[PDB]
């Protein structure tokens, strides 16, 4: 099963051959400069943030959600009557002589419900994303991905959003709680992921037996 | 899913400096807090203990 | 649902600066505090314990 | 049941080629400023 | 159970695209104020 051939992951050459250098003009210079690739207008005391489609920009993956509820009601009665006439006098035997009124009752009701629910996330890491689209209010679109193949496997983290470049650190980065649209992925392939997937049978149960 | 409802009359110089008021400064305070769900089902009785709670002797 | 009913007259000179009054100063004070649902339901005693309450002997 | 194709969370493209950019003018300035937004 | 459709609870879009703003006009002024509210 390891003979079976297999894509990688960086495809393509993992090497790039340096290029020769063009021929210096004959000009009385020894500065000589290869065509000169421009870039536009780049300030000098503004901090360096994503400001075109394909900028990069650093995301700090920090999620820490924890929401929880709780409740119960209860309620009970209890009651208990008696009446005995251990010795009944003579003027009250036709009232209350041969236990004719001699009682004894009882009864009780209770009820206990409760319920609840808690769910809790985190993340944590970094990821560099790139800019894909610049919207109207000058607001950046950002979509990346990061995949990373340990021994058995592959695990990709996937992020998009809306970045407000006034939140953009001196760092070009970003917390991912400033990111409007957030979609953050983690996900991964092999053996050890098929693993933890609930076989179809017991995922039928989950769902269709009646308890 | 809970719900939290809400309703009265504000006094508008009950208001504090942070646009807050207590809930005891709302004269027709009307406070509900109820959810649904099988939890929420699971907190009223049967109905045929509700109705022995109702009709039984004691 | 809980219900805190009030009731009386209050004579203005008692009230406070924060525009309140205590309870023990208003004259015809009609204080009521009552539910319903279940919670209530199981706190009246079973009819037929409280007809043996008024009409046991003893 | 985990080779079912499913569908990412962040579908489409997670890259972005950047743009080349406009040719300056030909007015005598170092500073050149594409289509302001 | 958990396959039945339901409505969630925060209906609707779940995010706003940027409206375009206002072409400026031609009076001589640097600050353009879209149609105030």
């Amino acid at each position: 099963c390891a003979w079976i051939p297999a894509k990688p992951l960086v495809q393509g050459a993992t090497t790039a051959q340096p290029i020769p250098g063009p021929v210096p003009v004959a000009n009385g210079s020894i500065f000589q400069s290869a065509q000169p690739i421009n870039y536009g207008y780049q300030p000098l005391f503004e901090d360096r943030r994503p400001r075109n489609i394909g900028d990069t920009l650093t995301i700090v993956l920090q999620e820490n959600v924890s929401a929880s509820k709780s409740s119960s009601a209860n309620a009970s009665r209890d009651g208990k009557t008696s009446f005995g006439f251990d010795t009944v006098p003579r003027y009250l035997q036709g009232l209350f002589g041969n236990s004719r009124a001699d009682m004894e009752a009882s009864g009780g009701n209770s009820f206990n419900g409760k319920g609840g629910a808690n769910a809790s996330n985190t993340f944590s890491g970094t990821l560099t994303v790139t800019v894909d689209q610049v919207l109207a209010n000058g607001n950046l679109h950002v979509v990346g991905e990061k995949q990373i193949a340990i021994n058995q496997g592959t695990e990709f983290i996937r992020f998009s959003g809306v970045v407000n470049p006034r939140t953009i650190s001196g760092s070009n980065s970003v917390p991912s709680t400033q990111v409007a649209d957030a979609r953050i992925e983690y996900v991964g392939n092999g053996y050890i992921n098929e693993a933890q997937n609930m076989g179809w049978l017991q995922r039928f149960f989950l769902n269709l037996s009646p308890m």
